[PDB]
């Protein structure tokens, strides 16, 4: 008797559960709705559903208005809008948590076993006719398939939206320290507990790490002196793990916090600045503090770490990305009035769709030189021998590429995306009109519906023979883009929330710890409120390069 | 140069921070005042704490209006009220929690480190001149003699409000689910993470330990007959660590989840309790659920326990200490329209305060025989011998002990007191005093003033020279009691706030939770939502014997 569960009757978020051998029903609660399947809306859920603009049209509003935005910008109309922005988006993530890899239902298992990634809606049924569960092929498109015909990058396309590299990293850099699959536990857990942006990609993600990289005076870290600048410690000092090639583990073979900070002087030329910084925020802790011990030193110079990096996050980071002209903004206050919950737990969906590979360009261009992939990763003293100045400068000039539209992850990494199109099967995660609903958005009716053009869009069909088929991974990345956009509908409106629930809900932006004392002086929460790429580098470096988010020009 | 914050001069919560080598500041952010050390009360602030009554007076008539009650009772008014209660005293509690016993401030380590117990008020300085701060004798009272003297009972007095001995061990047992310190990292640690109402005392705290209980079939857990009635299994079958003396380590060496619940058959009686329940539980969600597998009828079931104990231990368990006219009632939707943290974080204040020995008797009646501490402790066929349906009859029968008052503790037991006196000096609670005002209230002007009486308090006097100096949990329990009381003011005052803190604070009881999908089924939310004593016994044993937390008659 097939599960009925299969079909995913229950709507607006109401929970599937199975009675007796064949029946099932839905636990509309709290959804909005009631009936057999929450179909019917309460009376105001009705006018909310009827007055609710599309998504589409909030985007164009947020990125047209370039006169009246500038207005909105200068008064309190922010601040209203950003706390609409966040309180809105953020409503979208159950907290406390769902369910994992192992359960479908609300479990205490699930709920304190921080090492479970956590999953928005539950997965396929192990008993379902289909992979996908009701729609689709008795088999899902050969992975490795798919991916050469519509993610394999053929001409480099960049971002409309003007992104570059010195941007491309420090994404790459700043997910890493809650995206952490323990190879050894598998697909669906994590050594990131965490859970967020506690830095625990700069001090570590064990006590001991940590300790084996703190230089236990001044609450500094170790670091080493080569060419009369700072750069981190080699293992011969901190002696902890890494993942540097059986090579020269002894100078050159830095440690960082982060495992495989080694693999890319991307990575370990941010892990060079922010160690920059930590110490340097000590120094101005201790000249506050003189009567002050190491262990605070350390701590509170960490959080102002982890505020910098929330506030930049959001004011720069987000910013690129959205395309908008209402000017983010980042104080934690602006919750203060909700009903909100200080907690996160990173999702794989979540980390699927942050998969964004295809940021990466063909080469490498610092001034005149050209490295290749190959000159590239793993490469050992680039990083010394340029220097952050330059290097910086080099990344902050070239363009990235166009995330979505399909088709532009460069050959090299392109395993990746295959690998995450076989993970997400092993996950069993559901389709990806599935979690257009579950984010508030309609499914798509057609593959030419979802890609903008019409060739892509036949073949897919041809493949998974039923839009609805269509899995998450791929469909993120083959949907059509909002015009001049790196990207389409559907990442902003899955990312978003995914993204300020784990911003805000850092415990450093709660009420209880808020408060100029957390980060030892008025000097400290002001390092936090006024935090900036350009600040995070300059202020630790001999001169001034340029660094943006975006290419200059 | 004295530490300047060995004077405690930030009132109001306000937060001391050494600036410079000999200087200090407040942080009266959010604490309603201003001023050098917060003492300056906002325009409301002064409004609030005009026209707000003293505790002593809400005491009252929470204890007195037996016909305006039975109305109140009747109608809203009550939900209203429970609502007040709630909030009110939670709001007391920081969320996240603040400081533990190796940070006197914020930082990531005290958030994320699950193991530290968590303080409330920061620890006093290890550079101030007394060892509570500035007034006192640079030696604190023989803790051995403050026993002996002050706390030692001299003639059994019991709990004038009706309190039974079928308490006295419900309540042993249900805290150690969250108070379990580790020898072996020492005080102010705790094996018990989850730090709440997860049951972690019938489940073990390890999913090890949980799986070597687990009969990994219809949901249930292992269990044994004996006399035709079932037990829960010895460590033949469910090989995990217990504390069971050298001795019979075979048969009768039963296997719970709480590692010392061996060592009083009070509290085994419980386990059995609880054990048989949760079976229960399966039996009926398996009817329902066919389709189910064992996590699931496992993971749920326990859910309903985390359910049915929070009813009791509010409904019941706390009615019965109150002695209130209102109602208490369990009905997590009272929260749903404020701004709760569905979190806690077990604090050592919290643990020392609930150290609840004098409860015990002298003896222990059972029907005719009358078992001595002797023949009591570590005993070990008691209960088989005599059974739940017998032993329970026992307990909701024998009287136990006022806990407040002072001199009331036996003298078997009178180590624990000391213990906990000498393990507070290690902590370096503040003052007695200082937890006063923080739960606020005014600090005592005198021991006459504490003490309600004069012999005592002279000779406290005469010994810590000081009010102030006065301790944690000596003047918890020589505090005078609110007439008829099972104790005194201050119990209450501190208790409730980590008490109710803790209750609501659980997962399931947050909106995301409170459904009867996460019960499975409208059976399972109604478990949860009409549990009772009465029932948890009646409902797993043969015959319906006398089970309250109040003697009869
Ligand atoms: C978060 O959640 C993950 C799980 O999803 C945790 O990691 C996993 O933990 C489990 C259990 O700790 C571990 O278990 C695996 O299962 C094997 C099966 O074990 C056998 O079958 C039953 C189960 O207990 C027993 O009846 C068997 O008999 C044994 O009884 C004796 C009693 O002392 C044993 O001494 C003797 O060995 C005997 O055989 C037997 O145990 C288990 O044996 C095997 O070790 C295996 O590990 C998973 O492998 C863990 N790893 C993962 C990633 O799944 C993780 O710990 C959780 N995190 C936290 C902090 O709680
Ligand atoms: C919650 O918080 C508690 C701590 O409050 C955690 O438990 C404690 O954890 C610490 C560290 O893991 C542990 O450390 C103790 O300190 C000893 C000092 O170590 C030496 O001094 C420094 C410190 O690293 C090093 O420079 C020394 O040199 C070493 O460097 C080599 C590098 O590989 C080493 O291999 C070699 O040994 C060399 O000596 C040296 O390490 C430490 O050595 C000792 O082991 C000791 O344990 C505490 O003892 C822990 N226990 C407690 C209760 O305090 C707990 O883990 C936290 N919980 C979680 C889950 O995070
Ligand atoms: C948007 C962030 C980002 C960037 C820019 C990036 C850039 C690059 C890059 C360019 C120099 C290379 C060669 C790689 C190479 C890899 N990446 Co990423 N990765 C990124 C986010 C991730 C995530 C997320 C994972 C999955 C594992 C995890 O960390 O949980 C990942 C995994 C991998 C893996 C392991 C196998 C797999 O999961 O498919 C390889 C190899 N990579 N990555
Ligand atoms: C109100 C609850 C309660 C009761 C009724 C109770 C009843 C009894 C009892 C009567 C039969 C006996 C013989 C003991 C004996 C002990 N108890 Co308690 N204890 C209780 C709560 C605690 C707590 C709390 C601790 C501290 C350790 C921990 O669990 O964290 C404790 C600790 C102890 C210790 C270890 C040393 C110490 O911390 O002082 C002994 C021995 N005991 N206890
Ligand atoms: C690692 O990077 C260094 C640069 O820091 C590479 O060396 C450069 O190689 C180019 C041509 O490939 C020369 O024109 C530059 O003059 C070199 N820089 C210097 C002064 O060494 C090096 O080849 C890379 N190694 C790998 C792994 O390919
Ligand atoms: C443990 O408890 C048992 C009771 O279950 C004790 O045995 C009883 O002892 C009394 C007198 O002490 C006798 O009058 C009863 O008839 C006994 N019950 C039976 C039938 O065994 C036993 O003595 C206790 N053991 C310890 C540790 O003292
Ligand atoms: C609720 O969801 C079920 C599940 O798809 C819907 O479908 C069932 O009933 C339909 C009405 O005739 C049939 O077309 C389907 O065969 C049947 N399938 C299943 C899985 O039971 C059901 O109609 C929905 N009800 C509402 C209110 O739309
Ligand atoms: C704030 O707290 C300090 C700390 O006790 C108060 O005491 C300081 O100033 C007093 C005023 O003359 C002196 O009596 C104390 O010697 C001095 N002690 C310390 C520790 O500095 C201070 O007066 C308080 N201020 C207010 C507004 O009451
Ligand atoms: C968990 C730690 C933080 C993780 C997230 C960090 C960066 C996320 C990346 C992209 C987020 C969504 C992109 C579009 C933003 C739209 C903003 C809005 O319209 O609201
Ligand atoms: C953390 C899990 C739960 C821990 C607490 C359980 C029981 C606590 C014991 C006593 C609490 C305070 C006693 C007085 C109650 C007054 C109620 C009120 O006036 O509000
Ligand atoms: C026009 C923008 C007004 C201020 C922000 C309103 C909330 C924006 O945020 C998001 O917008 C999406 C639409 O694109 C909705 O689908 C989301 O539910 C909503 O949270
Ligand atoms: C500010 C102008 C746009 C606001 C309308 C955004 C659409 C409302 O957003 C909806 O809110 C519900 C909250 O009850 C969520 O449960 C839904 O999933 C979400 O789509
Ligand atoms: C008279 C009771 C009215 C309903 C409950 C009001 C709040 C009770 O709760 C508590 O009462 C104490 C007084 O004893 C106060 O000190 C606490 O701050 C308050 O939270
Ligand atoms: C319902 C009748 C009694 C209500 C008055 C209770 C006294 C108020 O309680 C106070 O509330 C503050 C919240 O801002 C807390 O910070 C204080 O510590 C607490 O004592
Ligand atoms: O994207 C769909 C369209 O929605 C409409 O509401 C907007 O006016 C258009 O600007 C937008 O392109
Ligand atoms: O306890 C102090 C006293 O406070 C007064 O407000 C009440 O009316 C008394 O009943 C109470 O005993």
């Amino acid at each position: 008797p097939v599960n009925p569960c299969c079909y995913y009757p229950c709507q607006h978020q109401g929970i599937c559960v199975r009675f007796g051998l064949d029946r099932y029903q839905c636990d509309c609660t709290r959804t909005g709705y009631s009936g057999p399947n929450c179909t019917i809306p309460e009376i105001w859920t009705w006018l909310r559903t009827t007055l609710r603009p599309s998504p589409s049209f909030i985007h164009f509003l947020l990125t047209h208005g370039r006169w009246l935005w500038d207005f909105v910008n200068a008064t309190f109309i922010r601040d209203t809008l950003m706390r609409l922005v966040l309180t809105v988006r953020s409503n979208l993530i159950p907290s406390p948590p769902t369910y994992n890899i192992a359960h479908d239902y609300i479990s205490w298992e699930s709920f304190s076993n921080v090492s479970y990634y956590t999953r928005i809606l539950p997965s396929v049924p192990r008993d379902c006719p289909t992979p996908m569960g009701t729609k689709g092929k008795k088999q899902l498109p050969d992975a490795e398939f798919l991916s050469r015909r519509f993610l394999l990058r053929r001409k480099f396309i960049p971002d409309p939206q003007g992104t570059n590299l010195m941007f491309a990293f420090f994404a790459q850099h700043f997910t890493h320290q809650f995206f952490k699959t323990s190879g050894k536990m598998g697909p669906g857990f994590t050594k990131a507990l965490g859970h967020g942006v506690d830095l625990g990609h700069i001090y570590g993600d064990n006590l001991e790490r940590q300790y084996q990289l703190r230089l236990f005076k001044d609450g500094k870290l170790k670091y080493q002196m080569l060419n009369g600048e700072v750069y981190p410690p080699s293992v011969e000092e901190a002696p902890v793990l890494m993942h540097y090639p059986r090579g020269i583990p002894p100078q050159s073979q830095m440690a960082v916090g982060q495992e495989v900070f080694g693999l890319l002087p991307g990575l370990m030329l941010y892990a060079t600045i922010w160690l920059r910084e930590h110490n340097r925020v000590c120094d101005l802790l201790k000249a506050e503090h003189p009567t002050w011990g190491d262990e605070q030193l350390f701590q509170t110079a960490r959080l102002i770490l982890i505020g910098e990096t929330i506030k930049i996050v959001i004011e720069e980071y987000v910013q690129q990305l959205s395309g908008y002209f209402l000017q983010l903004k980042f104080d934690p206050e602006l919750l203060f009035g909700a009903q909100f919950q200080y907690r996160n737990r990173i999702a794989m969906e979540f980390n699927q769709l942050y998969h964004w590979h295809p940021l990466m360009p063909d080469s490498f261009r610092v001034g005149p030189q050209d490295y290749s992939y190959e000159q590239f990763l793993f490469n050992t003293s680039m990083l010394v021998d340029y220097g952050v100045e330059a290097l910086v400068d080099a990344f902050s000039r070239q363009p990235a590429g166009r995330i979505g539209g399909g088709r532009n992850i460069d050959h090299h990494i392109l395993h990746v995306a295959v690998d995450v199109i076989k993970e997400s099967r092993v996950l069993r995660l559901q389709p990806f009109n599935e979690y257009r609903k579950r984010f508030g958005m309609k499914p798509y009716t057609s593959f030419q519906e979802l890609t903008g053009e019409k060739e892509m869009a036949a073949e897919l069909e041809e493949l998974y023979g039923d839009i609805d088929a269509l899995e998450f991974y791929p469909g993120l990345l083959l949907e059509k883009c909002h015009p001049n956009s790196i990207f389409g509908e559907s990442m902003i409106e899955m990312g978003a929330p995914f993204s300020l629930k784990g911003l805000l809900g850092n415990p450093i932006c709660s009420p209880e710890y808020w408060k100029a004392s957390t980060f030892g002086g008025e000097v400290g929460f002001n390092l936090v409120k006024t935090a900036t790429l350009k600040k995070l580098v300059c202020l630790n470096t001999k001169t001034c390069p340029y660094v943006s988010f975006h290419v200059p020009d």
